[PDB]
């Protein structure tokens, strides 16, 4: 069983324990780290925090400890325009370029491979994001020639099913990708003012509307799509989501104002890393989709919906019953790496609960 870890860059910024460097990965926990985008300038992929040269080597050192260690670089994320990437594809020319600028990069810095993270391609896009693919992995099969170990390619796909249809020939892409993150951790909408969990895991036998909103519908489908299931990935979240509580309503449908406040380590509204959610939990209510089987918790005005080791563990079964390749955790630097906010000295709770569901069978 494969399980996918990614680790963002920008979290080395956070204060105090909040920061997190490559140093903080134990070597054996997951079998494929994903450093956390790396960026396009004048068509080719480059660098983006001024000491990614240093940090890409503090990773790529942890396979000295585990030699069965592979990382792979992503390029992408939500930071870097979805336009950008569109532009870049659409024209043959920029693409070839793209295309051949990363192998010799990959090798240098020590990677084993290519993540990509077009976050979200258009209607008009699925037939470019086929060619990229199609194009990229034929220039791997290409450079492994030179007697080297091919270099792996895979992609971070959108769950819900109408971005799905919208942007991705997933029967086409699925054939020459390595492997497929599921993003099955986006599916409350931003948009509207209501209390929701975005991970559910089941459709709730109690609304209606919006059931392809959940990790069992979206696997389902990839499947129906054609995808083959040895090579889906769930992806799991380390985080949770919060929102600012209009009302005395702490129910499911509950109004809301707007996100959740930021959090001390994380800055940022709406929010939360597992870290700064066990801080939280102390004081605060905690409850459980039923249906759903994911928690959340009220404290004050704010409700937060998150995942913890019993939903995670719940997640991992899941994937293993349907025959995924694995798990894929979102976010490492989100855990509680340090192992010190919550209770059980345990390092990396989150991810490890999925390593333990996984390594049983």
């Amino acid at each position: 069983y494969k399980l996918i870890c990614y680790y963002t860059s920008w979290s080395q910024y956070r204060e105090g324990d909040g920061s997190c460097f490559p140093d903080a990965i134990d070597p054996f926990l997951c079998t494929h780290v994903i450093y956390s985008f790396a960026n396009i300038s004048n068509n080719e992929i480059d660098t983006w925090e001024w000491n990614d040269v240093t940090l890409y080597d503090t990773l790529n050192t942890l396979k000295n400890r585990n030699p069965k260690l592979k990382t792979l670089l992503s390029v992408g994320g939500w930071n870097f325009g979805p336009e950008r990437f569109s532009k870049i594809a659409s024209k043959t020319q920029s693409r070839r370029t793209f295309i051949k600028s990363v192998p010799p990069f990959l090798r240098t810095h020590g990677f084993d491979g290519l993540d990509l993270a077009w976050l979200y391609p258009g209607r008009r896009d699925k037939r470019h994001l086929t060619a990229l693919v199609k194009e990229m992995k034929a220039e791997f099969a290409r450079e492994a020639q030179a007697g080297t170990e091919r270099l792996l390619l895979s992609a971070a796909v959108s769950a819900g099913k109408i971005a799905i249809d919208r942007g991705y020939d997933i029967a086409q892409i699925s054939r020459h990708l390595d492997f497929i993150s599921l993003l099955t951790y986006d599916f409350h909408g931003a948009w509207r003012q209501t209390v929701g969990h975005h991970s559910p895991l089941f459709r709730g036998n109690s609304d209606a509307s919006s059931r392809f909103s959940n990790a069992d519908y979206a696997v389902s489908y990839m499947l129906r799509l054609g995808a083959p299931a040895n090579k889906l990935v769930m992806g799991i979240p380390t985080f949770g989501r919060s929102f600012t509580l209009a009302s005395s309503k702490t129910d499911v449908g509950a109004p809301i104002s707007g996100p959740g406040i930021p959090g001390r380590f994380t800055k940022e509204k709406g929010i939360l890393a597992y870290y700064e959610i066990c801080d939280f939990l102390h004081g605060a209510t905690t409850h459980r989709f039923r249906d759903q089987q994911v928690p959340y918790a009220t404290k004050g005005n704010q409700w937060v919906a998150y995942d913890d080791q019993e939903s995670v563990k719940n997640k991992a079964r899941y994937l293993k019953n349907r025959q995924l390749a694995g798990a894929m955790v979102w976010a490492l630097d989100l855990d509680d790496f340090r192992g010190t906010f919550c209770g059980q000295n345990l390092t990396f709770p989150l991810t490890s609960a999925v390593k333990d569901v996984l390594a049983r069978v």
